[PDB]
């Protein structure tokens, strides 16, 4: 329906100012871009899913986001791709680990606050009833 579609277009609005917010924060600026395999070659080979902010805002406007936990999962996806491919005790993974688990409690942190329950609720009986 029409209110259907309102309702998911609101969902977009949300989720695109939720990962402008993300994208804004220097501490994630290495989250905003896909990982060039130039740089790390070897990525794309470890990383089955990579996935960054620039990848979700692609994935909002396709209308590929119908809920709320189906944007927390990509994020998820951000920090567990972190926790894989840079698991080692030196700074430079303990920064980019520590980076991505804050983009990702930032990120539930916004939601927890700003997100009304029962339009997640709406959105997710939508996406049930499809
Ligand atoms: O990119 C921008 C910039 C501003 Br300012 C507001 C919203 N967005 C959409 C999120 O990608
Ligand atoms: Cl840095």
């Amino acid at each position: 329906s029409m209110q259907e579609e309102d309702t998911f277009r609101e969902l977009r609005i949300f989720l695109r100012n939720v990962t402008h917010r993300l994208a804004i924060d220097k501490r994630f600026r290495v989250f905003t871009k896909p990982v060039d395999p130039d740089e790390v070659p070897d990525y794309v080979t470890v990383i089955k899913q990579p996935m960054d902010l620039s990848s979700v805002i692609s994935k909002i406007d396709l209308h590929k986001y119908l809920t709320v936990k189906d944007y927390l999962r990509d994020i998820d996806l951000i920090c567990s791709n972190a926790l894989e491919y840079n698991p080692d005790r030196d700074p430079g993974d303990r920064l980019i680990r520590h980076r991505a688990c804050a983009l990702r409690d930032t990120a539930y942190a916004i939601i927890k606050e700003e997100l009304d329950e029962d339009f997640e609720q709406l959105c997710e009986e939508i996406q049930e009833s499809r």
